[PDB]
């Protein structure tokens, strides 16, 4: 791959647009059982946080040296309040609806002995109203970007997620998207969708070869009318489905720590260099490498232009 | 035959309980598990429901309020959301506030997070009150001790308790009875009490574990001596309660025939014998009535209350 200008970067506008959430950590003591059930009591003595979802995913664009737009729903609660805060510090451009109905979506994960042992998870869905301003915001902000990214987490951000790919593809603009679910219908016409094995496997099965895979995966680009296919494989690496054939980059991980957010690394990655006029095959190889990147490191942290390149 | 005399209504409104010690917030989470966590080999609970219950200290006095007497609660909360619920919950408790504000402190938080009617997990949120924060609570115990007729002690080892020997004395010295939830294994704090009220694992803590129940009788009439406690309440769970004084020993076995949640039990107790002590009711009754109440509010969901009209009827 040839290494990308930073000044060719900046002219790179991703808007991303889906589930956006709060990643909170409780890091506690464990000495005791519970008086009450079978289960251990944690005495939390530290709490973290940081940007999730459709957040973590624009952070990964600005990081790398990319301009990110974050249209995303958010409630009027303490996690929403936390988001808008953390987002005024980030880079990323927010765009947030306000439900004040909707719980902020949170992901609360609690630690004991560098071990986690649950996590809590608050969401639920925006209303209609809500999703209706939303989808007009997003008529404006269309013409103001380059690529779309679609980070679906099924918490309802992203319910007129058909409607939005017909207005990007009819107004030139690149369709990426980040699925969740198993119709996938709603993302006909995207220029790439990017699923893990656990996605993937939902709406074509599992694979009982290579071969197998390439057909499936074939077979459901011309049923979706989507151009390429990027299957990311964990410790396999990831593969690109296209017309112009398969690419297959393997994990370049030297240390795994923690995985959490990678997909969305993945992702952002490709958005931001497919605005920055990479090729999708380049991107795809820069993304790989970002993520075996971000892979050792705790939490769900970014990847930034100088540790990607040199 | 009667075992206790049913009391009156306007006897128990004019006992006065002071209670004193760690206040919390009983939070629960209820929610949903339908996956593993794709991070940990943990479940993950997308919580659907909130409850909050007053805690700690705090429920002692809603408990002296519903049987029919009246509470006052000084505690240290501290200056935050868990902090002004208390504070909200208060108000609707028929509990007399009487809070220490301490900015640097978490209010101590109970938070159980539940799943499919299982609990899976309690976090705990606590720190220590500072030592300026509790000498201006030590001054306020001062006004309130004219005021009420019993005190009583309700210590989690939270912090809240760091001068309990000098309000032991305060209160005794002013003829008030003393009557302590104990904590640690120190208890030499707790000197001078009235009555002490331990679990049975409080009390394994202090005197080490019993081999026979002359042996237990033996420990506990020697702990009372040396520590110069007029009565130990020891509460045994299932096998109920034993009361041990210089003028002999009590046993009452558990009553409860629906057991849904203990949890708070022995808040419960200490309640009652102390609102049944200021209300002029004899020691030994009170300790029935409070076995009475226990076995009732065990058969209750979470932290919850006996009123005087489940307890006499
Ligand atoms: N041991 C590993 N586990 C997971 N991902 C890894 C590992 N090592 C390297 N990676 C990279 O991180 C990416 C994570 O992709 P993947 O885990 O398949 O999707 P995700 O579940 O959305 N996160 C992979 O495509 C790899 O390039
Ligand atoms: N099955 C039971 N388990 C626990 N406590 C019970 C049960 N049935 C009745 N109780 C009553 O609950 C009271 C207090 O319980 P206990 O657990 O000993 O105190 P605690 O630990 O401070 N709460 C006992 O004295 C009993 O009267
Ligand atoms: O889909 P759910 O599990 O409900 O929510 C997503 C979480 O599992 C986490 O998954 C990650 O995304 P990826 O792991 O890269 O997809 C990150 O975006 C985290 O911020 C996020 O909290
Ligand atoms: O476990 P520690 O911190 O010592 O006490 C807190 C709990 O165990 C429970 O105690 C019970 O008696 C009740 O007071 C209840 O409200 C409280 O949550
Ligand atoms: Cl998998
Ligand atoms: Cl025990
Ligand atoms: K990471
Ligand atoms: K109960
Ligand atoms: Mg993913
Ligand atoms: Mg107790």
């Amino acid at each position: 791959v040839v290494p990308v200008p930073r000044e060719q970067l900046a002219r790179s506008r991703v808007l991303v647009v889906g589930d956006v959430m709060l990643d909170r950590y409780w890091f506690g003591n464990v000495d005791r059982i519970s008086p009450e059930a079978p289960v251990p009591v944690v005495h939390v003595q530290r709490q973290e946080e940081r940007l999730g979802g459709a957040a973590n995913v624009a952070r990964n664009a600005v990081t790398l040296g990319g301009q990110a737009g974050l249209l995303c729903v958010v409630g009027c609660d303490e996690p929403g309040e936390r988001i808008v805060e953390l987002l005024g510090s980030s880079g990323v451009t927010p765009h947030l609806e306000r439900d004040p109905a909707l719980p902020t979506t949170i992901k609360l994960r609690v630690l004991a002995r560098q071990q986690q042992l649950l996590r809590v998870d608050f969401e639920a869905m925006p209303t209609h109203e809500v999703l209706l301003a939303g989808l007009a915001r997003f008529d404006v902000l269309l013409p103001q970007h380059d690529v779309v990214l679609m980070s679906d987490y099924a918490k309802g951000g992203l319910t007129h997620v058909t409607t939005m790919i017909e207005k990007a593809r009819a107004a030139g603009k690149a369709v990426l998207v980040d699925p969740k679910g198993d119709d996938w219908a709603r993302y006909r016409g995207a220029s790439l969708i990017t699923p893990n094995r656990a996605e993937l496997r939902e709406v074509v099965g599992q694979w009982k070869s290579e071969d197998d895979l390439r057909a499936r995966v074939a077979n459901l680009r011309a049923e979706l009318d989507i151009d390429a296919l990027l299957l990311t494989r964990s410790e396999e690496g990831m593969t690109l489905f296209s017309a112009g054939g398969e690419l297959h980059a393997p994990a370049l991980a030297r240390e795994v720590f923690d995985v959490s957010g990678a997909g969305d690394t993945v992702i952002a990655t490709v958005a931001t260099m497919l605005g920055a006029g990479v090729p999708l095959v380049d991107a795809v190889v820069l993304a790989n490498r970002a993520a075996g990147i971000v892979v050792g490191k705790l939490g769900t942290a970014t990847v930034d232009y100088d540790e990607l390149f040199h």
